[PDB]
């Protein structure tokens, strides 16, 4: 069976940590709270099988998400406070994130409101920002990756498809991996890099303001042939400023796509209210932005 330990000692830094509630999974991982036994302060526990690990790419997979992630410190990323092992797991320490993801958001909200769109994209994009200066290409941003804190914060998680480029002007030709927004470069395999993460948040930026993803079908593989063809529609209720941007991002050709640092300077940020932040009540309720209490 192979059990996870109720208390996860990590032998170079001395720090216990006791294993709480559990959150979820998701791959070959599980997530709990953890809390450090000193400080009594919590995280986000990753914690991996070495069983599911006995073959050496798969391994690799995980050291480099780990040398990624690791190296990585923003204020919309997700922290990465440590990591450490015994002969049975891989344990990852990370910044615990209590209101789950935009997943969950969406779900239950389906179309946000435009104040809301803008509010947690910027905060995607600067995220994303962070990691396309620091060279990083995530290759698997998605709504079930961008986690939110208490305060409804944006953190930037799952680097397990993340790539670093080495070079200037390097093409990946390969993505080991099934992204979710997976771009039309990486579908056809003809060479890919930082624009395929522009595309996602495209896709992102899609699916918070008309509330269904922009490519979905009954066959994943009838929506890759549609992500091929450049098959979608935006609906003529979204604002035609909102609409301009989303077609700037989900160009066939990467090279047409807006970077990630020319993004916040589009109309769609500019010329609109951007919440300095958003009330709890946001999850379930749509806000009305009202001036006064009345
Ligand atoms: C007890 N309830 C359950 C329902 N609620 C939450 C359910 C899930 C979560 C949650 O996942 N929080 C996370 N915080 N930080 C992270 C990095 N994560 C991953 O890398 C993703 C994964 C790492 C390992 C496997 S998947 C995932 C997180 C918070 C609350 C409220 C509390
Ligand atoms: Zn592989």
């Amino acid at each position: 069976a192979k059990e996870i330990p109720e208390v996860l000692v990590d032998p170079r830094s001395r720090r216990r940590y006791v294993r709480g509630r559990f959150l979820g999974k998701g791959g070959f991982a599980k997530c709990f709270e953890i809390s450090d036994a000193d400080t009594k302060e919590v995280f986000a526990g990753k914690i991996v099988p070495k069983s599911l690990l006995l073959k050496p790419h798969q391994r690799e997979k995980m050291s480099m998400e780990i040398s990624i992630h690791r190296s990585l410190a923003h204020q919309h990323v997700v922290g990465f406070h440590g990591f450490f092992e015994d002969n049975d797991f891989v344990f990852v320490v990370l910044e615990l994130c209590r209101r789950r993801s935009l997943l969950e958001l969406h779900k239950r909200r389906k179309a946000l409101t435009e104040p809301e769109a803008r509010y947690y994209l910027r905060q995607i994009v600067l995220g994303c920002q962070y990691l396309h200066r620091n060279r990083v290409i995530h290759r698997d941003l998605k709504l079930g990756n961008l986690f939110l804190n208490e305060d409804l914060e944006v953190k930037i998680g799952d680097f397990g498809l993340a790539t670093k480029v080495e070079y200037d002007g390097e093409r990946k030709k390969v993505l080991c991996g099934t992204p979710n927004y997976i771009a039309p470069e990486v579908l056809s395999k003809k060479g890919h890099s930082f624009e395929v993460d522009v595309w996602s948040i495209g896709c992102i930026m899609y699916t918070l303001l008309v509330g269904k993803p922009p490519f979905e079908t009954s066959c994943l593989k009838e929506t890759y042939l549609r992500i091929k063809k450049n098959e979608y529609s935006i609906p003529k209720h979204i604002n035609p400023v909102a609409a301009s941007l989303i077609q700037k991002m989900l160009q066939t050709d990467p090279t047409a796509r807006p970077t990630i640092n020319e993004l916040l300077n589009d109309e769609f940020f500019t010329s609109g209210y951007i919440p300095a932040r958003l009330p709890i009540t946001c999850l379930t309720i749509p806000p009305r932005f009202s001036i006064a209490p009345s």
